[PDB]
């Protein structure tokens, strides 16, 4: 269930059910942000998942959503972003990567998100894994759930954001 | 095969090479017919959309003459949705929607469900697919059977096709 999700109440619950769906797939972290139409307010966007808060505020206050390049793929793209190394191109998007990968999230990718309402957003997925080679394994095991998942939670999440 | 296919539309020519690729993926699933149709962002002319695909062509003029993209419940589902619509009888609630039903059925769209389609730069679309099957029990079992690699499919299309569409 995305009947889970539809079913649930409040913003606490919803974020519980998600993080768990992504936990049962073998994913440890999660972010699913959102803004409604042409919005390019970042900071402020809908923000649910359990990336480190201590992350998520300075990525906030860093503006990084403005040198995430999953964040500019998620603007261009409906595919997915994995987060190899090679995605991280400018000098600003190498500390990113460096201060990401302290936060623990090295490994893992971005499912861009673009709603019915014109909705923009991303699902974002880490895993733990011993190696790159090992975290692309997986995320290839599992790509076909995680991509019907991505809009499961973004129908459900535009609406609890918006509706 | 997927990704092979989304990059041989990525690497195709014209509206005519690309819509082959697409109908072929989409037959070598197991699908009969299909529709890509796009509209850049916000603009409702549906009877001007970028429309590719393999259904009755006598169909398709039908329906832009008659306007049924206005009625047709697969469209205003992707206009507030971005999960698949499967076409069970009971989505044509209207009696224009029944007509509608009736007149599609006659065409041989009977069985299938469209994806919406909403691209990065608010393109709206559908990817429609139809299905031959002896039954909708049968219709059912093998759409689910697919929809996993629909669902891949379908934004791969949207990614590629919203820049061959404009
Ligand atoms: C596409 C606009 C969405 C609304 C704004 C959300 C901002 C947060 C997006 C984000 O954190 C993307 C992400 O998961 N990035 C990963 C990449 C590696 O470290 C990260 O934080
Ligand atoms: C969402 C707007 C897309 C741009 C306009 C495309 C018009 C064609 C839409 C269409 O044909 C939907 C479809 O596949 N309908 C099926 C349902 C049963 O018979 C049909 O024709």
């Amino acid at each position: 269930g995305f009947l889970e999700l539809e079913r649930s109440s409040g913003k606490l619950e919803w974020s519980a059910i998600l993080q768990k769906m992504a936990s049962d797939l073998g994913f440890s972290k999660i972010l699913f942000g959102l803004l409604p139409k042409d919005s390019q307010d970042y900071e402020n966007a809908f923000i649910v998942g359990n990336y480190p808060a201590a992350w998520r505020e300075h990525y906030d206050r860093a503006g990084y959503a403005r040198v995430d390049p999953t964040v500019s793929h998620c603007t261009q793209s409906v595919l997915p972003i994995f987060w190899e190394p090679s995605i991280y191109q400018t000098r600003k998007q190498h500390e990113f990567f460096e201060e990401a990968s302290a936060a623990g999230l090295v490994y893992g990718l971005t499912m861009p998100l673009h709603g019915a309402r014109g909705e923009l957003g991303a699902l974002s997925l880490s895993v733990e894994a011993e190696n790159r080679a090992e975290a692309n394994r997986f995320m290839e095991s599992v790509l076909p759930t995680l991509w019907m998942l991505k809009d499961y939670a973004l129908q459900s999440g535009a609406g609890l954001a918006f509706e």
